[PDB]
């Protein structure tokens, strides 16, 4: 039976449309407002149930690892200003259930490699991939939706959003079949297909709930060529989850993010 | 059947006793000669088929991960300097089947702590343990000598050696029946027992192959010696006196006289 506790977050972003601030950090470590955007798909992950969390780190790896490892000198400069609310922001990051290890990948060698690069710490179990990029804001944790699917048709589960048939181009997007009014059965995958040639509109967003037999397809290269190979031996379902993503790729993207977090979370509005 | 493939390197050592020096570098960082004492454990754990290296990481874990990954402006000096064999020395630390993942310890809590830290990377395997302290010159490696035996006898191994009885303060002691000339079946094990009341005077060096169910030893409530204690109650372990010379790089003699040793065997440096 299907138990996902571990998730693997490539955070080696070299996040080229937003230098120069990510010279001396990588991508995943800009903050929406007061936040990483690492730390949202952390505690996406972990409201999902996820105990092992597997960082894949390029260039300034210590950004990440000086995040989410424990930081002495600074809870003791808040502790002796008596700050509980502040000393819980930092420490309790995590819950004590929870651990991260860290693998640096060879070279920036694209989202199939850095999926690859996590296997020895994985191991024959099924997984969670999270970009933190695909910043997701939902009610209930979209990588729990799509575990709950995994669990119950015995798949690797791809989240998927309906966009428009014009902006196709911008996606990888499935070829799928409905097996209920949320979850299709893929059949096949196209990257960047032209808006009149493409099978659904329905893309693949940054959440992947994936099998251990994907690894030997990644060994045979880029993910989605890894995800079609693993139809064709087993069941790879797509799930449109509940809930809003913002594309943090771009600076329109990650901007839009800030503005609309900022309103809900911190009550800030524009002038 | 006993596929032993990843090894555990705690990496967090204080080496309260060589400081300055360990201020910004863990103690398994310090040098012998040429090479830092972690390379040396790393290497032989390699020559015994290891493919993935588990350092548990403390302070200054930046000295150790900067070791063992890539340094590609290393190589654009070495190019600009004139050297070449000397790339070698430095991309091949490892071959290219082997990765390394890095934990960092909760806080230094000892090496049954450290050893349980590394449960989520090894999962339901057996594995090996290695303490670059011990550091061990040996025709044949001995986490080798250790892995075929754990394969063989079904059981993890432990590698021991024979040491003074006044000495026994400073280790594990097992106490042992011999199966065959080198390897012994583990009744129990008794951490720094008086000399006058060691049940032997084998002691327990920094090598281990130990079954996954040590995890749940190590969990049960913390100390090494008492989760194979009690894992030997549901299950076999063995020791081995392996071939090789052990080095205490634990300490400042230690260390100094593997410098000089090996300093003579594999530089041609004697003291003058
Ligand atoms: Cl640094
Ligand atoms: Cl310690
Ligand atoms: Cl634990």
């Amino acid at each position: 039976h299907h138990v996902v506790r571990k998730a693997v977050f490539p955070v080696a972003g070299m996040g080229t449309r937003f230098l120069p601030a990510t010279k001396a950090m990588p991508k995943e470590m800009l903050p929406v407002v007061d936040k990483p955007l690492i730390q949202y798909a952390v505690e996406e992950a972990v409201a999902a149930g996820i105990t092992d969390l597997i960082f894949v780190t390029g260039r300034n790896k210590r950004a990440i690892e000086d995040h989410f490892d424990a930081a002495p000198e600074l809870e003791t400069d808040l502790e002796a200003k008596g700050k509980h609310e502040l000393l819980a922001l930092v420490r309790d990051i995590l819950p004590a259930h929870v651990n991260c290890l860290y693998i640096r990948q060879s070279a920036p060698l694209g989202l199939g490699h850095a999926v690859l690069t996590a296997a020895p710490a994985v191991g024959n179990e099924p997984f969670a991939v999270l970009l933190a990029d695909d910043l997701i804001d939902a009610d209930t944790p979209v990588l729990k939706q799509l575990i709950d699917v995994a669990v119950a048709r015995q798949g690797s589960v791809l989240g998927v959003q309906e966009v428009p048939r014009e902006d196709t181009r911008k996606y990888g997007i499935v070829a799928s079949q409905p097996v209920d009014a949320r979850t299709e059965r893929v059949t096949h995958i196209v990257e960047k297909p032209a808006p009149e040639q493409a099978p659904t509109t329905l893309a693949v967003v940054g959440r992947y709930v994936l099998e251990a037999a994907i690894f030997d397809h990644l060994r045979a290269i880029q993910l989605t060529d890894g995800i079609a190979a693993l139809l064709r031996e087993r069941d790879v379902y797509a799930h449109r989850y509940d809930g809003k993503r913002y594309d943090c790729g771009s600076k329109a993207g990650m901007f839009q993010a800030t503005v609309a977090l900022g309103r809900k979370y911190h009550g800030l509005i524009p002038e």
